[PDB]
């Protein structure tokens, strides 16, 4: 069976990968076909941190374009698609900066337009974007869009399909079919998929990603305490205040100052609810600030650092988080740890401990009063970040929606036979 190829660099706020996917010429249509053949991981961060050094942006892809000419067979570099898509790292870069926009994602390019691959250009997705394509991704390796039964015999309703919620570093999004009316054009999509009408809602969170989450903490934290309740007692670093204060998401809220964790999970849950603002709806139903949503239906997979998050929890930790009493109890305990008492269950790196305390603690309260699921709806919930060996996030729905590869409609509409 002759193979095609595709790859996708995902080009996140903290972090470029590099997707390479392979699927049979001949049935490229059928859903759940297509899956990853390799990745790679590029090392340093997100394409964005480049703002001021533009040409490096494109440097740091050099390793893993390498990797991809190995990992793509020869014969076939001149015909496999390409494409690079960035996320709120460049969203958040564009509000600060159109111009250093523009040069970091010409840096890409020129990089990107000296490889033999179909190179097929260098965008910035919307959060729509984003969390359709990941919506679509998990859902297309899971099968969730076949017609299941057979004539005579349909299966009524149909096949339920995955919810997703996705945390990056800058922005997080939700996005799930719904079949409740829709209140606000930004949030509503409506997918042709297999001769199937979905309709779906999507919210992206732009500044509610877990790094500028962490990042609006410790200036709150700094504001109000002059110590941080959320890191580990016997935890203290000396924080650069431009650092703190120049993002997008915390310029809302003396060089260095040195900061100490009080391992307070009472103060700390306080600190976390100050993110999500639920005095004011102008819609029938709110998620928080203000936005439309509507009740949470279904199962949903929760990947990203959503999964590194609950992974810490129930691995190091060794605690277990199947209610959101559990997840609950599990952040407690987390934040109530020492820096000693923490650092003693990590033997080895130790980059990220301090935080694990304050991801969990924002990602309880994201899901319980932002999100608004109830032990009833988070049992539905799985955290993964994998699917039929390929990786779960958006770039996979990317590339069949740019490679046309999901047929709004089925050949000859299959007789019919589905109407
Ligand atoms: N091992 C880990 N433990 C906890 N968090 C981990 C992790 N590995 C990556 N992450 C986190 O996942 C997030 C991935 O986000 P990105 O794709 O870089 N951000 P965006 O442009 O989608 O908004 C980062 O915050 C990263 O630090
Ligand atoms: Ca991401």
């Amino acid at each position: 069976p002759a193979l095609k190829y595709g790859i996708v660099l995902d080009a996140g706020s903290s972090h470029t990968s590099m997707f390479v996917y392979k699927w049979p010429a001949d049935k490229e249509n059928d859903t759940g076909i297509v899956g990853q053949h390799s990745s790679c991981d590029v090392q340093g961060g997100g394409i964005s941190s480049y703002a001021n050094d533009p040409s490096k942006a494109g440097q740091s892809l050099v390793r893993c374009l390498e990797q991809a000419l190995r990992d793509v067979p020869r014969d076939r570099h001149a015909s496999t698609p390409l494409y690079l898509g960035a996320t709120a790292g460049m969203r958040l870069l564009n509000l600060t900066s159109p111009e250093a926009t523009a040069r970091v994602l010409e840096a890409v390019t020129q990089t990107l337009t000296q490889y033999p691959f179909d190179f097929r250009g260098a965008r910035i997705l919307s959060g729509q974007d984003e969390g359709v394509f990941g919506w679509v991704t998990a859902n297309y390796l899971l099968e969730n869009f076949i017609k299941y039964g057979w004539v005579g015999r349909w299966i009524r309703p149909r096949k339920g399909t995955l919810g997703a919620m996705d945390l990056g570093g800058a922005s997080t999004q939700i996005t799930f079919e719904t079949t409740s009316p829709s209140e606000d054009p930004g949030n509503e999509v409506h997918l042709r998929l297999y001769g199937q009408h979905y309709r779906v809602y999507t919210h992206s969170f732009l500044c509610y990603g877990r790094d500028q989450i962490l990042l609006r903490l410790l200036a709150s934290a700094l504001q109000i305490h002059r110590f941080h309740p959320c890191w580990p007692k016997g935890y203290s670093t000396q924080v650069l205040l431009q650092e703190v204060y120049q993002s997008p998401c915390t310029m809302g809220q003396s060089a260095i100052v040195s900061l100490s964790g009080t391992s307070n999970a009472t103060l700390c849950r306080d600190l976390v609810s100050r993110l999500f603002n639920i005095s004011s709806c102008p819609f029938s139903q709110c998620s928080f600030n203000g936005v439309f949503q509507p009740p949470v239906a279904g199962n949903f997979i929760a990947f990203s650092a959503f999964y590194y998050t609950v992974d810490f929890l129930t691995t190091v930790m060794g605690l277990p988080v199947g209610t959101l009493k559990q997840l609950e109890e599990a952040t407690e305990i987390t934040c109530n740890q020492t820096w000693t008492e923490l650092q003693a269950r990590v033997p080895g790196q130790k980059t990220r401990l301090a935080d694990y305390c304050a991801v969990a603690m924002f990602i309880h309260q994201l899901l319980s009063r932002g999100y608004h699921f109830d032990e009833r709806s988070f049992r539905e919930v799985v955290f993964q970040k994998k699917a039929a060996d390929t990786a779960v996030g958006w770039a996979l729905g990317y590339m069949l929606n740019l490679t046309n590869l999901i047929p709004a409609d089925l050949p000859g509409l299959r007789k019919g036979t589905h109407f």
